[PDB]
């Protein structure tokens, strides 16, 4: 039965990883996953987490499974960190969430009761995007089609480009919007272009369907969320599947959520239960761990003090890193102005090196980044500085 | 979009669970849902799974991303375990495993990939079977057809006619086999009934697919894998969705492993490259807690001698409970022969008891069985059997 399968060509991004740990040479520098590193180029579980573990340890008396939707509180933080403390959207029972493993599940989840329970048959995504939307798309029997975004030229994002590209989608297709840190440009709609892109779909039909990956690393949690809210402010419907992988620090443990928002409470319970029964014919129920993790740090007033000074210093290191990033390639005889990175939010920066730059970065530098061009400013430290800016000059 | 959506019937046996907490009355008795309870009533975290949390959470320095496969030492124990220790199956590099979210997540993987990278699209299923089978199955786009199994008259594993059924399987059809532990008739085939199935498969050419959740719950670890191995030894490809939900509680944690056997190394890994990519579309990469725990109790001798002690503790409860019960059940009143039951293996016995019975069972007496009759032996204690027994009489 398995004689013909024919092997499937590597993630872009996760393959990296494999190739990167094989990589023999001693002075190899890994700016490809997105993962956050510290100063000494580690990837520690953070103090706050430490704590919550400790305190399960301690009062967890159980293993018994959670409910499809998983840890209701989870459930309630989310919601307030996505919409508002005082958000309408809680207070009139519109949102329905659902645990899922990681933002990746949480995008399959609402990609297979969509293809199951709607009309819908088309899912628009950003040029560029993250490779792997395409992919858990088309898994759910939905079609990818892309609509402008960056201006490579300009390193800018090309506004008109992406209205003119839109008018292609018709009522009842699904437009998939990043958060805020857009990955992989790191350029993001200033809250005038939010409001203007949410009148537009309210006009044209569209239901949004946001990849919420990183609250927390653009200015702040609140803040992060403007152009998300600036939506729920006029839909009736939407979808949120976010992530806290990267602002927890919580990557292998899988925490994520998937968030239903109907016109009412009624519709949205009903459409609620066939997100359910998605989710049972897929992993039955979420993992517990890292979400109760969550939902402890979130809970806890000292603790939730302590998570949000960890991400504060997460996202001012990153800064620190992309200043640093541009002022030593500046200094070590690149010609080009890279500038434009100081503008990019998150931890990624789009470089602009051609795949045969990143290639050669690789097989003669050690320096590992996405074909893309995209970099891992997170991945960055003042000690691999030198050698990493030494590298990209000489490929350039 | 979701104003016409109808919601989805309540899953037949995690429905059941929210309806048992609501239900205000005093002595509800919940034999529902298939977790182990102790002699308390209680479904306690096994001590070597706090003993091996402990350990985690002083020693883990990262919660950086697991491979898409998971945690390596997880799928080496899983194979053993599955296989043995020195299998021809290891030592020739013929399996790959994958770690999924629990045992339902490695069935939609299989699915998923199979349903995507072969010529498969029908998955004979037994009558009866758990009820997610269908459901996991449909999910991927396979259908569906059912092979007798249980004579209800008799009690018993009706052989002939299982044969007869799968006559009607073509080649290349997927034929699932449950590993031991039958969910939910508690009837299992004797080891030459295993050989007569595993020389029948090979000769009919069907794809083995088999759901192992219940390892050591029957006779001990080596002796409930004796099927499966049987069936290892004569065919070049099979696949095992196993679960460690149930052996090691770790219900909430998803702890399950797809393994993949093909006729060699080569071919293995190029299939094996295919399933990983099912996985980046679905949930990206698994949960690192609940293997983890796993890996750390199989790989630790101290640890291991004392889970195992721990499974051959439920193990025996269970036992003793069926005992117990068909004896109050003789005393109660109860007219009907339910020796039968004392032959069934694992937490469940499957009553005989009518829709309607189990239906009054629930209304009236607050006694919660799922509606095909299926009672959950390991919900049972000295102290519920007594006015459980007065229940069943009752309705009968
Ligand atoms: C990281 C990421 C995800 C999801 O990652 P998970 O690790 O599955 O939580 C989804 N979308 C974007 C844009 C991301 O960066
Ligand atoms: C419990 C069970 C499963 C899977 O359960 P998970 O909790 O997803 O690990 C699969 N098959 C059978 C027969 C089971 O009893």
């Amino acid at each position: 039965m398995f004689e013909n399968i024919t092997a499937a060509p590597a993630d872009p991004i996760l393959g990296l990883a494999d190739l990167f740990r094989a990589d023999e040479r001693p002075g190899k520098i890994n700016l490809g996953i997105g993962v956050y590193k510290d100063e000494t180029g580690k990837t520690p579980v953070l103090t706050s987490v430490k704590k919550a573990e400790q305190y399960l340890l301690e009062n967890e008396t159980t293993k018994n499974y959670l409910g499809i939707d998983g840890i209701p509180e989870f459930g309630r933080c989310t919601q307030e960190l996505l919409f508002g403390k005082g958000s309408a959207l809680i207070n009139d029972k519109r949102a329905r969430t659902a645990q899922t493993p990681g933002g990746t599940g949480a995008l399959r989840v609402a990609a297979d009761f969509l293809a199951k329970n709607t009309s819908v048959k088309r899912v628009w995504v950003s040029n560029p995007s993250w490779p792997n939307h395409k992919s858990v798309f088309n898994s759910a029997g939905l079609e990818v089609r892309e609509y402008a975004y960056y201006d490579a030229e300009n390193h800018t994002l090309d506004f008109d480009a992406l209205i003119n590209s839109l008018n292609e989608a018709q009522a009842g297709d699904v437009v998939l919007f990043h958060g805020f840190c857009h990955n992989p440009t790191g350029i993001d709609p200033t809250l005038e272009q939010w409001q203007t892109l949410a009148q537009l779909s309210v006009e044209k039909g569209w239901l949004p369907l946001f990849d919420f990956a990183y609250q927390g690393f653009a200015r702040g949690l609140e803040e992060d969320a403007e152009g998300l809210r600036a939506f729920a402010a006029m839909h009736k419907e939407l979808i949120v599947a976010s992530s806290y992988s990267k602002n927890f620090g919580l990557y292998n443990e899988r925490v994520g959520a998937c968030t239903l928002v109907a016109a009412d409470s009624e519709t949205v319970d009903r459409a609620f239960s066939q997100m359910k029964a998605a989710i049972r014919a897929n992993y039955s129920n979420p993992p517990a761990h890292g979400a109760s993790v969550v939902a402890t740090i979130l809970s806890n007033d000292a603790l939730r003090a302590i998570w949000e000074q960890e991400l504060t210093d997460m996202r001012q290191r990153i800064q620190r890193m992309r200043q640093l990033f541009v002022n030593t390639l500046q200094e070590k005889g690149a010609n080009r102005d890279f500038s434009f990175i100081i503008k990019q939010n998150g931890m990624f920066s789009f470089s602009g090196l051609t795949k045969e730059q990143v290639l050669r970065l690789r097989e003669e530098f050690g320096v590992y980044a996405v074909a893309s061009g995209r970099v891992n400013v997170a991945g960055m430290t003042p000690d691999n500085m030198a050698p990493l800016c030494e590298a990209i000059v000489a490929v350039l």
